[PDB]
């Protein structure tokens, strides 16, 4: 019949899920409109994104989703929840987000943060780089959980604030950040510098 | 006659700068009309800005300034540079700037950053929280300087941007910003969830 059960579990990435981070960071570079920005590999997030212990610096949770329940127990434990969702999701690319053959594990997104800072309130927060699910599972909750998951953390460690950006025109964004509490501001804006810019100040000498 | 001879140093902060360190960031909630976010204390800034070594997280160069030049050689050693300013400074506020009685050292400015990461790069970069030089130093090339020690240790790190934010309104920083190379972004607006937005999430059992 028309519903079916579905289980999902979010846990903490190991070096070895970086193919899955990598095609992820991919899709959210689609839909920014900013893939001419992409240049990501998979060697640079092994290299990079793993040099600290959890939380302490650079940090990604991923969200996986099955048909059946996961094992048992394999600063942080998993959550797992039930889902009671609709007939089999469509999801073509279901087999790049594989882990394994056998199963039907797939990835159904991530959010990836690290720990940041407020001078206003001397406090430490967490600033959230990505936050993403793939097309196939969205405005079923899980979007809610993956944001959960990081304030939870903040709350615990005693944090002041959890931040991020979001494009102007991107509409549905803002809503579902809206609806989590959270509070778009209007009068900052983002400074950069990069590339060609960053790499003349090897040379200055002062 | 009318110009005279002053030393500059920049060097990483101690927990010991924590005085001078709170007080600045006082100036810059003045300045950016933003006082009613200020809730910073001494010793909240003592307990979590220093929990690591320099560049791994939390970091802080200070910009001194003083008549007399400074001491010998007291992954960075600090700037020095000799400048030809104008007659005296006039600087009131100085005596609340100064780490010792017996002494024309003046606590001039300072930046505070810390690792970020560029999901499409899969690089770190630095995110600058804050940089300030005070009114009366203003205009002679401080501000290049403590934005200059941080692209340096980025480039000499491999890492791939240096960001940070700047106000809607705020004219004078943003030519600054731009006359050292950087893009100010219109596309992105800062999200924040914090206060009881973020406590609720304590409760929240999903
Ligand atoms: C760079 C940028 O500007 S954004 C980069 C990442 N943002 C993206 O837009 C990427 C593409 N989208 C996504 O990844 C997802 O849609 C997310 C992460 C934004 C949201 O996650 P989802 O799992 O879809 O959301 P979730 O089901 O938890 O939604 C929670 C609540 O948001 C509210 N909401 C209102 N409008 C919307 C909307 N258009 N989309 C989603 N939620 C919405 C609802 O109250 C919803 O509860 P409901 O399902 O009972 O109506
Ligand atoms: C939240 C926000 O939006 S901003 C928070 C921090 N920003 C602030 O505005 C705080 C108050 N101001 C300051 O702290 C300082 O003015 C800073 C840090 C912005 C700049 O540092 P300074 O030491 O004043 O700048 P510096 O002398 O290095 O200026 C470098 C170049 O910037 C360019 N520039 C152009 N217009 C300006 C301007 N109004 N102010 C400063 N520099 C300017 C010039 O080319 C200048 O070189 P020049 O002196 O030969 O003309």
């Amino acid at each position: 019949g028309p519903l079916g059960s579905m289980f999902s579990r979010i846990r903490l990435a190991t070096p070895s899920d970086v193919p899955f981070i990598h095609k992820l960071i991919h899709q959210m570079a689609v839909f920014e409109r900013l893939t001419h920005l992409f240049s990501a590999t998979e060697s640079g997030l092994a290299s990079t994104l793993f040099t600290s212990r959890p939380f302490q610096s650079f940090t990604v949770f991923l969200l996986e989703v099955s048909r059946s329940p996961f094992p048992a127990t394999i600063d942080f434990t998993p959550f797992f929840k039930t889902h009671n969702l609709d007939l089999p999701i469509d999801d073509p690319e279901s087999y790049n987000f594989s882990p394994d053959m056998l199963n039907d594990v797939v990835v159904a997104g991530f959010v990836l943060f690290f720990p940041n800072y407020s001078s206003f309130l001397s406090k430490p927060g967490f600033y959230i780089e990505d936050i993403f699910v793939r097309e196939p599972y969205r405005r079923k909750g899980f979007g809610s959980m993956l944001l959960t998951a990081v304030a939870k953390q903040a709350v615990k460690m005693g944090y002041g604030r959890v931040e991020w950006v979001v494009l102007d025109w991107n509409v549905n964004a803002i809503k579902f950040y809206e609806q989590m509490g959270a509070q778009i501001l209007q009068e900052w804006r983002v400074c950069r510098l990069t590339g060609d810019a960053l790499e003349a100040f090897d040379q200055v000498n002062i």
